[PDB]
């Protein structure tokens, strides 16, 4: 199997390097106009593979994604000095324009991963300039925040965090909601177990843990200028069950018809993923303060699509 | 990263090649009373590994369970089909009269992983016998049933069963209690995630559910004999929480103070496992229904510890 | 991606619960005509799921083998008493008429992966039965008396296993060569490792590790009747180089045009395998005992082949 | 079990991150300078973890490397563009003066693996430096190389490089030397196997693979800064090797007595890797022209560690 990733920075190879450790696929190929910097990462990883699983890695055209099962798209362009952000999201924008449809060309079948940030409105750009089903077209979304809130809270409650199944929905970003109120660990509605564990979380409990999952990027861009390995390893198990038609719940950011009450709209819910990208959309259990905060994610996220010209 | 199991049969050798395919621990010791039927299954198993992770297998005596972070108990009769678990109870709580202190006396630090049927007795036998901590005893309890209840929840909603979250309570037998209450996908309660997905779950389907659970040793049995890959699983999965200190969440059986009103008995609650057993114990609120049905569990299970004057 | 098992006695069912345990494949079908058998091993390793991998495990006919790509013929039939062996083979042959062009009926495309024994004259048998190219259809042959072979090899020089690149070649059997002259060890010629190591091997070491290979099925199978673990996990993994097109070499058996002077007979040597089946077969450097030995192997098996009709 | 790793840069952090991957070790601590670098990296893996094995990853001082059963030495300036390694020996030396006593001093048990640049040189430091005996002081040496030309030799023959027997010994640079005299595929000479699946190698196929691998660091290092991918996971995989008492045979970089007539020098030959280390080597034998080279090896790097030395 094959899976294709275009934007050969930091992100697009530490992607492709998780595939290749983690024995993902059989081939990995990576595209990027600058050619001999795909042509370096993709020499730098094969050369990882003895020590690990066979893989085909290496860096071509739009034509050696012919095949490609899954196609990440990690082309962001680097931004310029006082360039802002919405100037940036343009030139963004314009990128999806010449890739999403020499993708599709290429690979007919292929399920699009986006990882371009802002990933929920990218993701809607991809969308809308697929022409392809709802599912078909996947953002990375919430899944690091979501695992960060299990890591917190499953470190608060002295438990693994395998155990721990709670959702971070929305934006990835600011208005991101973390669901407290049907969140569980192991089984149990988590207002019951965290009392199994002397832990009352009060509202400031919450707010602590909140803060440190909203947070968790800021450190790592303010000591090395971007976050790569975490995302790389999140979209490689995004790929991971895309490639086994795992039909596992993961929460991605795809469109959506309509949610906590806001209609056509991309962000992060629970949902499904298997061999032809999202199987189904999951509404979670949500209390009306968290229904409103919802609501409110997507309220900015519509208005940030709309205003972009999607 | 030494594990012991004592009783090298269907089960005992199951859960050893398990251990072996999972990488679980660096070594096992089966201790059979058939020494050579122990001394095969090693060499069996210990083919297998060049194929999955280096593993040292071996044959020994009680005595060479020196050093077995976990010891798990899977000697015994299993039941045959017109045989209900607990009336194996005075069979094997005579084998457990003897296994139980030359497990002591060779590996006193070890937590005790109980297999042998009825597993929720067999596990108060063996507290009682060891003058171990409660914690420290463990019985592998409605971990199967669990596993069953998402395995076939998971065939029946066509997702992967990671993602599907159901627990079975009580007894590991036929008074167990299915929590339907508390049942969860993508943080949706059980029916109406069934509900949305086209496939809503009648209280036929749900009858047929529950009946697929609680007859499923009986028609494994029927079908080949005997069960042990289920379990054997399960059981590899409880060793590695106990060797890695993973403070995972499951549903096993434990000495319990009181539960649902009945006192002193053993029977499977939702509890955090680590390396020394039980770390900690949850008291779901369950629907009245289901506590109801919880209450009869406990007190089938004490009036039969109690008969045999445990 | 899918693969089935046709016979779900000791070996299928280990073989199965391998690959489900490893998540090898997404779809695992048991096939046999003792529905009640399949039905159960199929339920029992489906329980086993939730502790690993995601794995469809069902038991089915023929019909449900659509779309596998590999397809295990572990379908061996239980001897009578006073039966012959050479009367077992016989039926085992019309067992293997009768599975060969079912299967191939399902899944035409499939790689056909014999584990029954006589391996070596039941790989001859299902490639004549199939109408396919030889590389389509492969026997287990003697990987596990290769892995053997290493494993004894590295406890004689106190090195890895994975560090031993040697092959036992010829008949799974009696008549095995163990390939001494060109073995290596992390690249270097196995004699000036040993050399190097002030372990020089003297016929007496040699002997010994030549028993300890040739004799080792024996030994487990008078401890417990028949061997299944090892093997289980050996086709597993043979199994896993067909699905994701490893192009790894395995000692593995095919029917070979001509191997030391012998015409058109299926034996092992060290074969390439990937998606197709074997996508090229080794001869490796042997000396003038080594090749003597093989010629003897491979008259044996066409005799067996010729008597049998094949 | 706990590894440590010194020097938070790019290698540092893609050895943390496969470590991390391949599950190699429950406890991985990154130590650095410049302690932003080194926590900004580690809670970036941190967060992959989820996403594969249980693993601790964190940014601590050189006290906080106590208890590491091996310590992964990847501090010091990386080769410029159409920089050579040896080019990087005086700067890198005195890197080695304050990194290898802090180590010590806090895990005075951990077998040390050099990565920094040259690294057979940067290993004879460290062992001199060390105190400790010979076999506790292991350079990544030609792993790489080794590597790369397996890797090469898969692409060439379609071949999965696990069953492609071929390595590099000496220098870890220009004066490598690819030994094609005993390179195997299943039990058949290189060459004879290529021939026999179709695709002979020639002369020209050869010094094309040589190019390849000789001079893959410059290649990469011109198309994207650095290399670190490749390494990181040979690092992995020896750091696995240490922890586990592997005795697996890697062409890893340790002082040598004696090697192709040339004394006292540190380079990579075929060597059993284990807890404490080196547990032996071996001298296999070579074509008369690949021991020539080795030997011109050997005298390169004596020559160029004279100077201190
Ligand atoms: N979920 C569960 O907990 C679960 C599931 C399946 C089976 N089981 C149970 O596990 C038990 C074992 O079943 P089995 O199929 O493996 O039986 P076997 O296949 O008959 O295994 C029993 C082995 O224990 C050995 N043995 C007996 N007494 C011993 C002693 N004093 N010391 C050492 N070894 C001793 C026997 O020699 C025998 O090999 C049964 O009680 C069965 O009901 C439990
Ligand atoms: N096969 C190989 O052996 C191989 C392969 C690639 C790179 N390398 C080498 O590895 C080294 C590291 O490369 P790099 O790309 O990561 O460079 P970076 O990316 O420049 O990493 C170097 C880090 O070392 C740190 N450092 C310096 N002195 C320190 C000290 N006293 N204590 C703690 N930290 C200190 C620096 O702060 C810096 O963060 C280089 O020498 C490079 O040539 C070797």
């Amino acid at each position: 199997m094959k899976v294709g990733i275009v934007g050969s920075g930091m992100v697009g190879s530490a992607t492709a390097y998780a595939l290749a450790l983690l024995g993902v696929a059989r081939e990995v190929v990576l595209v990027d106009l600058d050619r001999k910097l795909a042509q370096a990462h993709a020499e730098d990883i094969l050369h990882a593979t003895p020590f690990a699983h066979p893989v085909w890695v290496w860096a071509g055209s739009y034509g050696d994604l012919e095949g490609a099962r899954a196609v990440v798209l990690a082309a962001g362009v680097a931004q310029r000095p006082g360039e802002t952000r919405l100037q940036l999201l343009d030139r963004n924008a314009q990128v999806f324009a010449q890739v999403v449809p020499r993708v599709l060309e290429a690979a007919p079948e292929a399920v699009l991963l986006v990882a371009t940030n802002p990933v929920d409105v990218m993701t809607q750009v991809a969308y809308a300039l697929s022409g392809l089903p709802p599912g078909r077209v996947v953002g990375s979304g919430t899944i690091l925040d979501t695992a960060r809130f299990r890591a917190l809270l499953a470190e608060y409650l002295r438990v693994a965090p395998q155990s721990v199944h709670a959702y971070v929905l929305g934006e990835h970003g600011d208005s991101e909601v973390l669901v407290w109120s049907s969140a569980q660990v192991g089984g149990v509605p988590l207002l019951e177990f965290a009392e199994a564990r002397g832990r009352a979380l009060s509202p400031e409990d919450r707010a602590r843990i909140d803060e440190g999952v909203r947070r968790a990027a800021y450190r790592i861009i303010e000591g090395k200028g971007a976050t790569y390995y975490g995302i790389g390893a999140g979209l490689a198990r995004l790929v991971r069950a895309i490639l086994t038609d795992e039909k596992g719940v993961y929460t991605v950011s795809a469109f959506t018809p309509e949610v906590a009450g806001v209609l056509e709209v991309s962000l992060s819910l629970p949902r499904i993923l298997g061999a032809g990208g999202v199987a189904g959309t999951v509404y979670p259990s949500l209390s009306p303060e968290e229904r409103a905060a919802l609501r409110r994610s997507a309220e900015i996220l519509k208005e940030a699509a709309f205003a972009l010209g999607f």
